[PDB]
């Protein structure tokens, strides 16, 4: 009633469009999705109310843990005899006195064991309780919970203390962990119980295989096809039947008609049997122009494109009259068709519009049930009769060379081209493939999707297919794998083997591949929403990754509806997301005014305006007392306007400073510094920074302490976003204030016995960033986009473009004598040193480690193909890292290559 209205108003502000606009959408798929997705909402809420309050605190404050408890060789070695020193703080009776208790405990100690040990140290003063009954009422560890001093991170689950990301970091960085003992009932009360309500909208035949006919589609007429008559001669419609990025038959064009009258009334006949149409078959079309000639070949140009699914969300083969509002052709489209393009009708109806008719076979035609599929697969299942086609291998036919040949095929990278000889081979030996389940993505590409008999066989193999690694399953979710039985299996592996640490790690890819789903209601959307609604850390980024694309009409309906369902069931977080949403709004409206009206003024004038505009009551209210969209465990107190400045950088970003309202702010950072950028697409920087974190985690799990700085970066909208500020760090140029200038500065900041640890950090971070940038083909490095910390850690900022920004593999990070003098610790011939010898083997061991995990990076890039990212628009883009990692070459041939690239850029040494 009145409360539904408030909520409707609250969701409307969060997603950026009124809920009422979803109610007017006549599409049954839309209204069904809104109503039918509500069971995920119910289930998620029920799980939160299972063991209240704890159950609800786990949702709000989930454990920030690593996937594996096992501490690597070098990490366990930082512990003194396998024991970690921790500092526990108690806020005692006001004037809120902070009292510390320093403890030495095993790294595998559970938080409850730590609370007891802290109470044991605290009570030690009263020696009466020390000897007699050391217990102290079971040391009431159920009356207290651990919190991270300085931020809203809690230790609520029975995990070894070292498995917690904060504690593992503290071990690696040589920092003492400061924890705060906070009474259980004080957190539990701060949590308002959820009152999830069901919305008002929540109330409201023949089989395909019996149609012994060829497919046909009628192409009627086109409107809103406004064309300069003087240029174009004729216009025709190019059409094709696809399954993902692969055609099921040959592409059929209509007759050419004068552009003044786009009227065809033609029935287009295709090279495909109707029972032979796979589930994910789609019609792909475009309106093309043709003018010439100069006595040469005809100048074909695609005007606008569109794709329709041959079957609707209810498995119904689309029948009857239709209208498709076409889409503009994106720059550099090498084809007349756009199969990898978004499927569906353009929301703007003032765009070219193709009117079609599909066949009507006297009744509602539907895709057969699995019972009919299995009964046509068991129905599918001599010496010279099993050998009349290279797609059948009988019993007593499996060779030991074949077993190793299939094994060799499985090793090959995702972009490694399977030959047609190799496809017939994988298909004939499909039943052995179950022994090495990792072969599935290659085997699935060996299927002739245009054959019902072949596809039905594949469907049965997928049914009883051994689950694969979560990282391995993610490929089966890219554009290449449209089939629901395939994608459903991939979701099933993630549903089972994917940790919440890894879901947070790969969330952007998982949000992206959603655009490759045929329907609004699928197993991926349900998987992701459930995780978003049972973990508020995942939930936060699901919301922001989806909100940041609401300006993109290609996805705004899917995403809008997904955000509607999310906002109804997230609970209290909605009020906090709304605060962030309003904060970001005010920074966009303000940075817009500066860019449009005041760009041509002095820093002094611009700052005067900034300060005046920020001091306004409506502004001050919105921009203080909210959670950092970058890390929502960060409270952003009051603005420190005296520390807020417009940066001299390009797009003139705002450096913003907030107080940290935590009582233990001083034990983390007393002030939160975020950079607000308006003007650049922050999406490439999110992907690079994600890849850097992954490369770093790989090296750290092999015994390579090559420290990276994957700083926070979050795209919050259309070329607007947030950048984390790396505290106490300076660019190479702001160190030059000769050749020893850098080494001089580092040696100065790190004087004494702290010098030998600061040198190692430079050389190790340098080796990591040197290997990372080469492989990735990041934008060329200079004195301004290389930064150094007052401890020794080197890192890069502003990545620009990845892969081939040129359009024949570069070394973007070339080492100046400065960096090499720090490595060789002042040495004259920095080439022939014992220090550079230890640095060479760092770069070599780093490069080979990434080579081993090539298939993950290739996959993480392919999932991101859906994104409008100009440097990631084709599989020919991702192809770059297949060159840098020398995947065709051997492990020794690849090492020689890396040395040659470094040598032909640094002019020797290696
Ligand atoms: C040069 C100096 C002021 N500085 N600049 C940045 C910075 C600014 C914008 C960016 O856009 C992207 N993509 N990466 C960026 C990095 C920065 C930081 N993140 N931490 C510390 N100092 C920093």
């Amino acid at each position: 009633n009145r409360e539904e209205k408030i909520l409707n108003r609250e969701i409307g502000f969060a997603i950026g469009m009124p809920v009422c606009e979803f109610d007017m959408v006549k599409d049954p798929e839309v209204q069904d999705f809104r109503r039918n997705i509500l069971n995920v909402c119910k289930e998620a809420v029920d799980l939160r109310d299972l063991n209240s309050p704890h159950s609800r605190a786990m949702y709000v404050y989930p454990p920030n843990v690593e996937s594996s408890p096992e501490l690597p060789k070098h990490i366990y070695n930082k512990l003194d005899k396998g024991q970690i020193i921790v500092v526990i703080w108690v806020i005692v009776s006001p004037n809120n006195d902070k009292q510390k208790y320093t403890l030495k405990i095993n790294h595998d100690c559970v938080p409850e064991q730590v609370i007891a040990e802290a109470i044991r140290k605290k009570t030690r003063s009263m020696l009466l309780s020390s000897e007699q009954l050391k217990l102290c009422v079971l040391e009431y560890q159920g009356k207290y919970i651990l919190k991270v001093c300085g931020c809203d991170e809690y230790f609520l689950e029975k995990y070894p203390l070292s498995q917690y990301k904060y504690i593992r970091s503290c071990i690696m960085l040589g920092r003492m962990p400061n924890l705060m003992l906070m009474a259980k009932e004080s957190l539990y009360s701060q949590l308002p119980m959820d009152c999830f309500t069901m919305p008002s909208y929540s109330r409201r035949t023949k089989s395909l295989w019996v149609i012994n006919s060829a497919l046909r589609i009628k192409i009627l007429c086109a409107t809103y096809v406004n064309v300069n008559i003087r240029d174009i001669d004729k216009i025709y419609v190019r059409t094709g039947i696809y399954h993902g990025g692969e055609p099921l038959c040959d592409n059929v064009n209509t007759q050419r008609v004068p552009c003044s009258n786009p009227r065809w009334n033609e029935w287009l006949n295709y090279d495909i049997y109707i029972p032979d149409l796979p589930r994910a078959a789609r019609l792909c079309l475009s309106i093309c122009s043709v003018k010439g000639r100069k006595g040469a070949k005809e100048e074909h140009c695609p005007l606008a494109w569109g794709n329709i699914n041959l079957f609707d969300y209810t498995d119904t083969l689309v029948s009857g009259k239709m209208a498709l509002n076409l889409w503009p052709v994106p720059h550099g489209l090498e084809d007349l068709l756009n199969p990898i393009g978004v499927t569906g009708s353009n929301p703007n109806k003032e765009t070219p519009c193709l009117e079609l008719e599909f066949d009507w076979f006297s009744s509602v035609v539907k895709f057969p049930d699995m019972s009919v599929i299995e009964e046509h697969a068991n129905w599918s299942v001599s010496y010279s009769h099993a050998g009349l086609s290279n797609r059948l291998a009988r019993d007593n036919e499996l060779r030991e060379n074949d077993k190793e040949q299939l094994k060799a095929i499985s090793t090959r990278d995702p972009l490694s081209e399977i030959t047609e000889q190799e496809k017939d081979f994988l298909w004939s030996h499909r039943h052995y493939c179950v022994t090495i389940p990792e072969i599935l993505p290659k085997l699935l590409l060996s299927v002739k999707w245009n054959s019902r008999d072949e596809v039905a066989q594949m469907y049965c193999l997928v049914k009883d297919w051994p689950p694969i690694k979560p990282e391995q399953a993610m490929e089966l979710l890219d554009c290449n794998y449209p089939d629901p039985m395939v994608r459903g299996f991939a979701v099933r592996c993630l549903e089972k083997y994917l940790t919440d640490d890894k879901l947070s790690q790969y969330l952007i890819q998982l949000v992206q591949v959603l655009k490759y789903e045929q329907y609004l209601d699928n197993l991926l959307v349900r998987f992701l929403l459930k995780k978003a609604l049972t973990n508020q850390r995942i939930g936060h980024f699901f919301f922001w990754h989806l909100k940041s694309e609401m300006h993109n009409k290609t996805v705004s309906q899917r995403f809008g509806l997904l955000l509607e369902s999310y906002c109804r069931a997230c609970g209290m977080y909605l009020k906090h997301l709304n605060r962030q949403v309003e904060a970001m709004e005010k920074l966009i409206n303000l940075t817009d005014i500066l860019k449009q009206e005041k760009k041509d003024e002095t820093q002094k004038v611009q700052m005067k305006f900034l300060v005046e505009q920020m001091r306004r009551p409506d502004f001050m209210d919105a921009l203080q007392g909210f959670l950092s969209p970058l890390n929502p465990a960060h409270q952003l107190g009051n603005l420190r306007l005296e520390e807020c400045r417009i940066m001299s950088s390009a797009k003139r970003p705002l450096w913003l400073n907030w107080e940290n309202p935590d009582i233990m702010s001083e034990l983390l950072f007393q002030n939160n510094e975020i950079i607000f950028k308006n003007g650049d697409d922050l999406r490439q920087d999110m992907l690079t920074l994600q890849i850097i974190r992954i490369m770093e985690n790989i090296w750290q799990n092999q015994g390579l302490d090559l420290r990276m700085l994957p700083y926070g970066c979050l795209s919050i909208g259309d070329c607007v976003g947030l950048i984390e500020v790396v505290r106490n760090s300076h660019t190479i140029m702001q160190i030059q204030c000769n050749s020893h200038t850098l080494h001089q500065w580092l040696k100065d900041k790190n004087k004494g016995e702290i010098y030998d640890a600061a040198i190692d950090l430079f050389t190790r971070s340098c080796a990591g960033y040197c290997v990372a940038t080469f492989i990735l083909g990041i934008g060329d490095r200079h004195n301004s986009n290389i930064m150094v910390k007052d401890d020794g850690q080197l890192f890069h900022i502003d990545f620009g473009h990845f892969l081939d920004h040129k359009k024949r593999e570069r070394v973007p990070f070339v080492l100046t004598q400065d960096f090499l003098i720090v490595i060789s610790k002042g040495a004259q011939e920095c080439t022939k040193t014992r220090e550079f010898e230890r640095f060479q083997e760092m770069c070599y061991k780093a490069y080979l480690a990434i080579r081993q995990h090539a298939n993950l990076f290739i996959n993480l890039f392919s999932m991101m193909l859906g994104s409008g990212m100009p440097e990631l628009q084709s599989f020919d883009d991702i192809a770059y890292i297949r060159k840098t990692l020398a995947l065709d070459k051997t492990e020794q041939e690849a090492l020689e290559y890396f040395m040659k690239q470094m040598n032909d850029a640094h002019h020797g040494g290696w």
